[PDB]
């Protein structure tokens, strides 16, 4: 098989006599196929930054072992040069403090596995508008990727309403230093939608969302050049391209 | 506060002039915060099983009462009428007793109450793969409760490796008559994971076990409809809910 940095794939496995499947030692986890009673899925994603050049996943079963090989493949993102680079511009103590807080409390939350599904059905776009900036916008030094735009944004004024993309358990509800007023929802299955840039959250930590709830409104917040919706798909453990991850998603689960 | 039944909740508290915490009679141990050092914490459990509309609790300092309501919540749980053909006669007599002595020895256990931390950080899913039966599927025989389902099943076929949820030390590490084989493990403050219906004990009694560490292997042994892995959480004295108490735990104590 093949898959662009980035993505996410669905893997599909016989359940029956199945005990594992790895990569390396890293386990991954599994889930049932919605469709079909004798399959199971598990999801795969490869890194934007630094993924490798092939991928070799077993399968361990009773009586046997499955190899699954993936190949990576570098997609058609945009890209552009960077000329200057090296241990510069940090902020205040305090506030390196707060940047690594907020990066511990979400690795966390990304690191969890809620074994259920939390969703109901398909995904939807959280918004009806249109993008403004793709997915994997790379900026690049030493022919290595020194940072990459790790969702999509969409068109948004300051205060259009956003609605969760689907239903789920918000575990991060508040403001944040790069991504501004950020909500962040799990789906289940490792499976997380980001919302960011937000200006003004109507949610908390805990709370049950629906597909469709109005989760705050736009704004400028945080780490952005102006108003706009920032929308994040994580998953495999992840950052990975949020429209095609919904399109593989909605193409097994859709109701 | 608003509490679920059959689900845990941390109680924080100062510290400081604090000389106990009650429930009418019964005393409420207490822990250490482990980040902020001027708190302690308690762990309060409502049963499934005939709770009380509303509790009390007072915790006693030097100088002052104070006052902690919890009301109890029915939540969401999903809920099967049992057609009564004859809810009279039992089984046999020396198997009465088998019962009774293994209700006998796992109730010395659970009312044990090590006061010193077990564990090492978060709880991790003892394996990854997806639920298959809910906690909280109860059975009503017209209006009381008659049994409810006490832990989450996992799918897992037979041989399925499973790992300890946490550090600690093994209490009960054989076969019952209703759990099958059973892997039973103290985490330190009353807090008892539980793996059911396993094929394979790979523990002894009183041995050090260390997260992620292979306790034995899943299987269908005991009263179970099929191969899965059962896994369930006891504290506060009643079992709880083990996937929010696992996320209730780790908000606290992830390293
Ligand atoms: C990668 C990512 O998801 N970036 C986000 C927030 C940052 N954070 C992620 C999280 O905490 O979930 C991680 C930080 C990395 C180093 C320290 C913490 C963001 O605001 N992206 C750009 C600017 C954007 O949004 N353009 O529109
Ligand atoms: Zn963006
Ligand atoms: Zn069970």
């Amino acid at each position: 098989m093949e898959l662009i940095k980035g993505q996410a794939l669905f893997l599909e496995l016989d359940k029956k006599d199945f005990l594992s499947l790895k990569n390396n030692d890293k386990n991954i986890p599994t889930f049932a196929h919605p469709k079909n009673q004798e399959k199971i899925l598990a999801i795969f994603s490869l890194p934007y930054k630094n993924p490798p050049q092939n991928t070799k996943l077993i399968a361990f079963y009773k009586d046997k072992k499955e190899e699954i090989f993936i190949k990576t493949l570098e997609g058609n993102y945009k890209s552009e040069k960077l000329q200057v680079e090296n241990k510069k511009i940090f902020p205040p103590k305090t506030i390196q403090e707060r940047i690594a807080k907020e990066l511990k409390e979400a690795n966390a939350i990304y690191s969890s596995y809620t074994p259920k599904a939390l969703f109901n059905g398909a995904f939807n776009i959280p918004l009806n508008s249109f993008i403004t900036s793709d997915f994997g916008k790379a900026r690049t030094f030493n022919e290595k990727v020194a940072s990459y735009h790790s969702g999509t944004d969409f068109r948004a004024a300051t205060g259009t309403p956003i609605y969760a993309a689907n239903s789920g358990v918000v575990k991060i509800a508040k403001d944040r230093y790069f991504a501004g007023n950020s909500v962040v929802i799990d789906h289940g299955f490792g499976i997380y939608s980001q919302y960011y840039h937000l200006s003004k959250i109507d949610v908390k930590v805990g709370q049950k969302i629906k597909k469709g709830e109005l989760i705050g409104l736009s704004g400028a917040s945080g780490r952005v050049s102006g108003p706009a919706l920032h929308f994040g798909i994580l998953a495999g453990g992840k950052q990975v391209d949020p429209l095609d991850f919904v399109s593989k998603f909605n193409a097994i689960f859709q109701l």
